[PDB]
């Protein structure tokens, strides 16, 4: 395989034809006043120790992130990639003073990509030759920030189907944005074939090595947008270059179960079925209706495993820039720990006598999936809490396996460990 950059006759053909929907903007087109501001927001923000390579998870193997980074967007949002919930530190829309004015700074540069956006979205529907569908496919409600100095890795590796060399990251799509939202990104290097010392976006089509892959030069400031369905329906990469660099890579993230609200909300509609006159151990309940202890363990998982344990594996690296997120997981916490006793209640109902055993196989049936799922992925999070890599992580910022608590510990009415109540369940489920 081979690819096209400037230095080709066929790279600007080959672009106008099969790429209309990427464009670039070369830093020629933004004013001077906005690149001096982002590019100290990134500084400061770097030099706040504000960037982190995140422990994600992919195939089964526990990764250190190359590119270390921080999510930036509306309060309360979040976006999840590599199955790991990145947490929005807020932005100004309708902390240590440095760190809100960088994030002020993001907040412009966001309005400012976004009038692009809508720009570009029209020009390219007056080609092709309903305005809801512009403006909220380039409704950027998060920016994530990246950084790598390509010096401090030992070896990068190769790309691996159009010798493009060097690569910061592999080629992938930009996953859990909006339907055909467009991504904008503004890039600001520290600054036979590619150039290896310059940093270049490298595109190709899904499924297709055939087809020469474009890598596009980015200078200091220079942006790129993709749009519409390019984001689908091809890849990129990112090719490193001799120094170090920023991005701004701003997204229509996908939300509808991602943000603090909608949270709070499921947490809401599970504790409607608690008698709630009173916050104490003695939890009682209105229902054991099938189908609504299911939807409460439910979202006994989705609280947990989503929200708290996501959050708390990050090693609270976000008082170090803000601490928005800190009632509201308390708050999180709190109304988990109802959850619990709520589990406990239907466990003591199971095993009540005088209850027949026609509606007892009918609670069972509803919940044992969800208990069941609650097993393992708590092995899972425990696990990756301890693992290989969790190992060399600085103890400032190192994964937490919260909430955890000790088979001794009775604050607590279950123990953290379901593997013999889930047994004894799944028996008297088969006794015939
Ligand atoms: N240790 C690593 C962890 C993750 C990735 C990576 C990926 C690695 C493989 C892949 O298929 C997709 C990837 O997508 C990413 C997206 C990001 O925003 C950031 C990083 C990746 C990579 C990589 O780029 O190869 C290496
Ligand atoms: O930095 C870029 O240009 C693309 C962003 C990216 O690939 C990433 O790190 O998620
Ligand atoms: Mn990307």
């Amino acid at each position: 395989g081979s690819h096209m950059t400037p230095k080709d006759d066929e790279f600007y053909q080959q672009w106008q034809l099969k790429y209309p929907k990427l464009i670039l903007r070369e830093a020629s087109s933004v004013s001077e006043e906005l690149h001096k501001e982002v590019q100290e927001a990134f500084l400061t923000l770097h030099k706040h120790g504000c960037l982190f390579r995140d422990l994600v998870r992919i195939q089964g193997k526990d990764l250190l992130t190359p590119v270390s980074r921080i999510l930036i967007g509306n309060p309360g949002c979040t976006y999840k990639y590599l199955n790991t919930r990145l947490f929005t530190v807020p932005w100004p829309v309708k902390t240590e003073a440095e760190i809100a004015a960088a994030c002020e700074t993001f907040l412009k540069l966001n309005d400012y990509l976004q009038i692009e956006t809508i720009q570009a979205l029209e020009e390219l529907a007056a080609k092709e030759k309903d305005e809801v569908d512009i403006k909220s496919r380039a409704a950027y409600n998060v920016t994530l920030l990246n950084f790598m100095d390509p010096q401090k890795m030992p070896y990068l590796k190769e790309e691996p189907y159009f010798g493009m060399g060097k690569m910061a990251v592999s080629w992938h799509h930009d996953e859990n944005l909006v339907d055909r939202s467009a991504v904008a990104v503004y890039s600001y290097s520290c600054e036979e074939g590619r150039d290896p010392d310059i940093w270049h976006v490298g595109f190709k089509i899904s499924w297709d090595i055939e087809t020469p892959g474009l890598a596009i030069p980015l200078h200091q400031g220079d942006c790129y947008f993709m749009l519409d369905d390019l984001n689908a329906t091809h890849q990129h990469c990112v090719l490193a270059g001799s120094q170090p660099r920023f991005s701004s890579t701003h997204r229509v993230a996908e939300c509808s179960t991602g943000t603090l609200d909608y949270i709070l909300q499921r947490c809401q509609l599970a504790l409607q079925n608690v008698c709630d006159d009173v916050d104490n151990d003695d939890v009682s309940l209105k229902s054991f209706e099938p189908a609504v202890l299911k939807q409460g363990e439910e979202i006994h998982n989705e609280v947990e495993f989503e929200w708290l344990r996501q959050f708390w594996f990050q090693g609270n690296r976000y008082r170090k820039c803000t601490d928005w997120w800190c009632q509201p997981m308390a708050q999180l916490e709190a109304l988990w720990k109802k959850m619990e006793g709520v589990t406990n209640a239907v466990l003591h109902e199971v095993k009540r006598e005088g209850l027949p055993v026609e509606q007892r196989n009918e609670i069972l049936t509803a919940i044992l999936a969800s208990l069941t799922a609650r097993q393992n992925l708590r092995r899972e999070w425990h696990a990756r809490c301890q693992s290989r890599i969790a190992r060399t992580l600085p103890a400032d910022q190192k994964p937490e396996c919260r909430p955890y608590w000790e088979k001794d510990d009775a604050s607590m009415p279950l123990p953290f460990d379901l593997t013999d109540i889930v047994s004894e369940l799944r028996g008297q489920l088969l006794e015939a």
